[PDB]
């Protein structure tokens, strides 16, 4: 898979569409976050689902992250293979081969996984037993996401018991994350919903303490809740992922530290037929639209709309705001995570307040198993 | 790759991209037979699968070539030996045109233009490499994306192509993506007839300056029967027809003169959380089932919907718990949209006897080809 850049060339010669990382903004975002974590004596475990890029995992580990999160065994394999020593699979795993593969991972790095069912505890036990390996296990409670996780309270307690009492499974604490909280616009709404999850998570921590189980890790938090979760004295290992790059969806939140746009799709105008519209070579195959529309970076009046597989329409009231034929433009993605998954490389660029100084493979793209 | 030849579907890893080889072959045969029956050429779109193996079966049933949206897609199809390839799109950027020039030397290539500048730069690149390319002039018929206005502006670009070196004027690209998912079939055919008329006027006004259209390219899975029988289009470009998705399943079907296609493409997913009653969570989220076109639909399993996807999770919901599959059971999901779905997987898992065991594993070799 050939990259659309070489070290040293300016931005203007990077082929399109590419995934651009403003290395200056990116490193300030990483620094901003790592400092704030330490300043509240909570651990940092950045989500690698955001970027699927070992280079960036390494950059996060250099600023004192305890490890990274992954969603799937194959992501964790890739991160381990690149010398990431501490990986939490912030998710449940079900399937004979996935668990067998997960054991083999436990032998070669400090692995974590989550469980929300006794059935998973059982199957995770035997697999680590057969391979003679041990894995830290979180119990995942459903605090409002209504995705995975057992009801908070007694149901989490019993699973916590089953994890301590089962072979190869060291009970390591709770996973407690609500995707819905992360993008609540008003920050009193966002704090209040975070505070309520905190109370529910505190009750489960307390009910486990009553049967002689401490929580080494109270895991969770996203880019929208980490500040309240970090401050609650309930969570101690924050898992934000979007914070390093930012997207248009997070831009809509009202704000605790602030993050800079550091991830962009770089697109050429390839049709300019009428006034009031320019079409770029970046459509929803490189700018997924699960979270509304991407936004042209620092170019007011100009919106991106009506994308196809391989086209985006730039539209504005003022003809010269839109780029002409042959001109390239930076586009803010609508959602960091699915956008990283649509590119084989991050093109790291310095000077953008620009020249290519890094080419990092998105090695984890395709690790869905 | 999540499978091996000989294993049953049950043992395939999740989430996987399953091709029902039986329904797929029926879809290819139906479309191939129909284009022959209406005396039009078929140039199936490869943007839909990015899978050279599928392109070969299309060529094998008498396709004149394939369509690609990007030069790097075209490059992949040529290296696998599909040697007649139209870029149903404009191309801008010296680097892309130089690579296109090098493709032209080794295959019957085509590209579209809507601007004198693309004509300028494409001639120069084709000249420099000593190659030739067939060029379609693209007209906006309702898409409101690329292409110039019908009639005179097309005529002008036609004239420029003839004049320019390495550029053979090959005719018109006339396609509207909105037309394909107009739900009412009478509404759909009327939209395609209005596009027929304005495309016919552009053909006649090009005839008045000594320019014939060898190709009148266009049509999708929604419009190909109307466009094909119009006597205006002669090279249909459907792509989704071989696979099918939930978006096309929502189209109210037209009469017996328009052929039907079966679901042949699915996402194979395991329930990896079954915590509550009336919900099961699978390991196929929107990173393997894109939702640009709306919600994927669990295959032939009524009362069960797929909703509220994250990255790596989908929620199956039912009002009757027993209808849902249980923890560790695997399920087939029809994608909402063929094209971006294919782009989220590295392999098609061909599976025979689903009406099943694995017989083919076809790499999605054009994934990544965006340049």
């Amino acid at each position: 898979m050939r990259a659309p850049a070489r070290l040293g060339i300016p931005l203007a010669d990077v082929d399109t569409p590419a995934l651009i990382l403003d290395l200056d903004a990116f490193e300030r975002n990483l620094q901003t976050m790592a400092d704030w974590a330490k300043s509240k004596n909570v651990r940092l475990r950045p989500h690698a689902k955001s970027h699927k890029c070992p280079a960036i995992a390494h950059r996060q580990m250099a600023l004192g992250a305890v490890g990274v999160c992954c969603q799937k065994v194959s992501e964790a394999e890739v991160m381990v293979d690149a010398g990431i020593t501490n990986v939490l699979i912030s998710n449940e795993v079900v399937g004979r081969t996935k668990l067998e593969a997960l054991a083999q991972l436990a032998l070669r790095a400090r692995m974590g996984v989550c469980v929300d069912d006794i059935r998973q505890i059982r199957d995770l036990s035997e697999a680590m037993h057969a391979a003679g390996a041990t894995i830290d296990v979180l119990v995942e409670i459903n605090i409002g996401g209504n995705r995975c996780g057992v009801e908070p309270g007694d149901p989490a307690v019993r699973l916590g018991a089953a994890v301590a009492q089962a072979d190869g499974l060291r009970f390591a604490g709770l996973q407690s994350y609500d995707g819905i909280t992360q993008h609540v616009r008003d920050p009193d709404e966002r704090k209040a919903r975070a505070a309520r999850a905190g109370d529910v998570t505190a009750q489960t921590i307390a009910a486990l303490r009553d049967i002689g189980l401490e929580c080494e890790t109270v895991g969770g938090a996203g880019t929208g809740s980490f500040a309240f979760d970090g401050m609650s004295g309930v969570w101690n290992e924050l898992q934000p992922g979007s914070y390093a790059f930012m997207d248009a969806d997070y831009a809509r939140n009202t704000p605790v530290p602030k993050f800079e746009h550091a991830m962009f799709v770089w697109a050429i105008v390839m049709s300019r037929t009428s006034v009031g519209q320019a079409v770029v070579d970046a459509g929803h195959k490189v700018l997924p639209i699960d979270s509304g529309m991407p936004v042209p970076f620092d170019r007011p009046g100009v919106r991106y709309e009506r994308p196809s597989d391989e086209h985006g329409c730039l539209v504005a009231e003022l003809d010269s705001a839109l780029p002409d034929l042959g001109e390239k433009i930076l586009i803010v993605p609508s959602h960091v995570d699915p956008t990283a998954n649509q590119h084989d490389f991050f093109i790291g660029v310095r000077g953008m307040a620009g020249t290519v100084q890094e080419i990092w493979p998105v090695t984890a793209r395709g690790c869905v198993f």
